[PDB]
This record gives C-alpha cells, sequence and structure tokens, in this order.
C-alpha cells in the first residue's frame, strides 16, 4: 500500500483534466 500510488481522479474526469 505505501509503495503503491493510488488514484486521484474519478471515472468521468480521466483524460478531461
Amino acid at each position: 500500500s505505501q509503495y503503491l500510488l493510488q488514484d486521484a481522479v474519478t471515472e468521468r474526469e480521466v483524460l478531461l483534466v
């Protein structure tokens, strides 16, 4: 968990950022 990066975007905002 500490070595892995989680997410930080939803599913409606993926490549729209």
